[PDB]
C-alpha cells in the first residue's frame, strides 16, 4: 500500500489513507460522488469503500436518527 509494509488499498484503509479522509471530514462532512471518485483513484480504492466510511463517521455524532 501507500506506506512501507502495510495493507493494500482494497476495502481496508491504512494510516495514511485514513489521515487524508479525516482532513476532508473536518471541513466538509459532505462528500460528493464526484470528489469521492477522485479519492477512489488516488488512494486506489473504489468509491463504495469511502462512501461507507463517510456514512459511518457522520453516524457517530449526536444527531436525530441513528445515534
Amino acid at each position: 500500500g501507500p506506506m512501507a509494509s502495510d495493507k493494500r488499498p482494497r476495502t481496508a484503509f491504512t494510516a495514511e489513507q485514513l489521515q487524508r479522509l479525516k482532513a476532508e471530514f473536518q471541513t466538509n462532512r459532505y462528500l460528493t460522488e464526484q470528489r469521492r471518485q477522485s479519492l477512489a483513484q488516488e488512494l486506489g480504492l473504489n468509491e463504495s469503500q469511502i462512501k461507507i466510511w463517510f456514512q459511518n463517521k457522520r453516524a457517530k455524532i449526536k444527531k436525530a436518527t441513528q445515534a
